[PDB]
Formats: C-alpha cells, sequence, structure tokens
C-alpha cells in the first residue's frame, strides 16, 4: 500500500526543451524547440521544418506575460507581429489541487521510467478538461491533454528536457519587431 | 616559390567516415558510413535511407580482398549475396607518381583549410582518369573524380573522416551469409 501523495511534487521553473502539439481541431502535430521561464513568465517556442511538409511558413513565438505583449515572427521572412496578451500565464506543472490519477513505468526491462498522472476530474463534470504525465524522480513534463474553451483540445508531449536557461538572448525580439499586430496563421 | 612536393603525402590507412558517391551514368547520388581499412585491404558501406526517395532496397556491402570475397546485404531483408572479388584492392590514397595540379585554400576567412590537388595527368592523353583532392595537413580525402574503364566516372565526397575503427565487428558478415552469389542491383 503506496500512501495517495497529499500534493503533487514542483515541476522545474525553467528549461530548454522540445515538445509536439497535437491539435485535434485540425489534425495538425506542430514540432517546436521550446525555453520555458515560470519565473519571468516568458515562453519562446520555435516550430520545426521536415522535409517535404506542404506549408511554407513557420513561426518563432516569445510570449512575455510580465509586459502582456507576445511577438510572432514568421522565420524565413521576418515580418514580426505584436500582440497584447490578454489571458494570465499557464505554467507546464501540476496545480496543487489536482486529482491524483495513477503511477506506473513507460518502457520496458532495464530501460523503463516511473512516472505520475495527475487530472482535474471531479465527481460534478463526466470530462476531465486537464490530464498531465510527470516524472516521479524530477518532477519533468512527459505529457498534457487539455480540452479546454468548448473543446479545442491539445495534447502535448515533452522531450529533450534541461534545466536552465543556457540561451537567454531568444526572448529579445528581433530588430523587426518595431511592428504591428497581424493575424499571421 | 614553394617547391613543387617530390612525393604525395601518405593517406591514413585506417578510418570511420562517410561519403557521397556520385555516379554520372544513372545521375544517382548514393549517400553512405564507410569503414575502410588498407592494410587488410577491406572496406565495409552501409547505405543510407533519406526520407521520400523513390527506392525502396539499401545495401551493406563488406569487400574482403585478403579472401577474394564481397558480402552484399539488403538491409530490411537481410538476403544476403556472397560474389567473389577479381579486381585488385584500390586504396583511398594518391598514387605515389601522380602528378602534383595545386594548392589552394576551401572556405571562408578565419573558418578555412589548405589541400591539394593530384591527378594522373600526362601530356600522351588528353583526358585525365583520376583527380584526388587531399588536406594539406593530414592527408585526409577530399574529394576524387575517376573516369576509368571505357566512360564510367565517379565522384566521391568524403568527410566526419575519423582515425582508426572503433568497431571492427561491421567486418564481420551476418548469420544470413552462409549463401550464393545473386546480382541484387
Ligand atoms: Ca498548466
Ligand atoms: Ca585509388
Ligand atoms: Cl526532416
Ligand atoms: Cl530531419
Ligand atoms: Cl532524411
Ligand atoms: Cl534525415
Ligand atoms: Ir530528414
Amino acid at each position: 500500500h503506496h500512501h495517495h501523495p497529499v500534493t503533487p511534487c514542483e515541476a522545474p521553473l525553467q528549461w530548454e526543451g522540445r515538445i509536439v502539439l497535437y491539435d485535434h481541431n485540425t489534425g495538425k502535430n506542430t514540432r517546436a524547440t521550446v525555453t520555458y521561464d515560470a519565473i519571468l513568465q516568458r515562453i519562446r517556442i520555435l516550430e520545426e521544418k521536415k522535409s517535404f511538409v506542404p506549408c511554407k511558413r513557420f513561426f518563432e513565438y516569445i510570449f512575455l506575460y510580465q509586459e502582456a505583449v507576445m511577438f510572432q515572427i514568421e522565420q524565413v521572412t521576418k515580418i514580426c507581429s505584436k500582440n497584447t496578451l490578454t489571458e494570465p500565464w499557464d505554467p507546464y506543472d501540476i496545480p496543487e489541487n489536482s486529482t491524483y490519477e495513477d503511477q506506473y513505468y513507460i518502457g520496458g526491462p532495464g530501460d523503463q521510467i516511473p512516472v505520475q498522472e495527475w487530472s482535474d476530474r471531479k465527481p460534478a463534470r463526466k470530462y476531465e478538461t486537464w490530464v498531465g504525465v510527470y516524472t516521479v524522480k524530477d518532477c519533468y513534463p512527459v505529457q498534457e491533454t487539455y480540452t479546454k474553451n468548448d473543446s479545442m483540445t491539445t495534447s502535448t508531449r515533452f522531450f529533450d528536457i534541461k534545466l536552465g536557461i543556457s540561451d537567454p538572448s531568444v526572448f529579445n525580439p528581433p530588430s523587426t519587431c518595431e511592428a504591428a499586430q497581424p493575424l499571421l496563421m
């Protein structure tokens, strides 16, 4: 008998890593290099081009939540958009009041890792809007599903995570962002 | 005035590296990981698959010139061919009697490398059948063009070369080569 943990582990506050964003609404899998900083509430997201995908435009996003602004740079053409942020900062961590779902091992004999699953499950709602899988040892994000705001659901996978920000230069918006608010999409 | 060098540098005898084979006769660019051993006169060549090339079969070649045999393994299906070698061993080096052509730098200010060009040029023949480019410092192969045997010409580029054979296991033919001489092509 293992004690149901009273609160979730604390996710790391700063890291450089890579994600896949699976958007169910359009079926698109966006691959990205991420710089994540829950202390200054900024996140920088660089989309990746793969061989022979049939879209031609790739974006860098710099979310600066402490200055209420997001910059979106078309990577090739360097066209920059500057937009106001209305929405609060949302960390990649387990909220304090989350429901404990389970603990299990991912992978094989010898090469396997213990992880935990948390959710926002509560008896009043049939369906969860949030599920997070996090390592037991270091509380690193592994996967999140997020059903939020009338039924736009995303699935995020996280990998190659490295504690710390070895390159803070990425949060400086480029010279071209003396700029306006386009919808680039 | 630099003295015309009396003999070419001596190419390294053993290395692991990668090549591109450009065959003019068919236009095909074959990318390969190579294990090269001029002492035991063996060479092992592993073709590389790239995303969405329209051929489906990729070969490992183990040339054992000291036992007069070559093994060709279809990589996925592991079908093995065992063939006799009639042809003598040919090293990746500059033959002793080669004509000196030139010395120059490849690349830019700060990031540039000095290399030499040798050939089999002689006044009796209008066209060279062999041209080799080799580093000045270490005599590493950079590029060869080979017009030999009625006008089948190949161009080879060499890169990521590492002195020594850190993995001799590659010269052991697989369990499936209790086997016969197919033409796989
Ligand atoms: Ca969150
Ligand atoms: Ca040769
Ligand atoms: Cl790719
Ligand atoms: Cl790739
Ligand atoms: Cl590829
Ligand atoms: Cl690739
Ligand atoms: Ir690729």
